[PDB]
């Protein structure tokens, strides 16, 4: 699953949203978040996002594995 990181915070829009086949980009506090478990591991938003602020959950640094859990939590239970 492809997930937000730090750099989109405050940047807030650009934007990714509309490109996603399964539209699973949803707003949070400031920036958007993504449902990674709905997201089908695709490369569309990755390419469009400035400097790919959208990073894959694995690649996402441990520091920001927190945010990835957050993006989950947002649409989890
Ligand atoms: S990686 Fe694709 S499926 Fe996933 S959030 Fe991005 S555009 Fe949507
Ligand atoms: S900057 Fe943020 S709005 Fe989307 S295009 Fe990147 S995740």
């Amino acid at each position: 699953a492809y997930v937000i990181t730090e750099p989109c915070i405050g940047t807030k829009d650009a934007s990714c949203v509309e490109v996603c086949p399964v539209d699973c980009i949803h707003e949070g506090e400031d920036q958007y978040y993504i449902d990674p478990d709905v997201c089908i591991d695709c490369g569309a938003c990755e390419a469009v996002c400035p400097v790919s602020a959208i990073y894959h959950e694995d690649f996402v640094p441990e520091e920001w594995k927190s945010y990835i859990q957050k993006n989950r939590d947002f649409f989890k239970k």
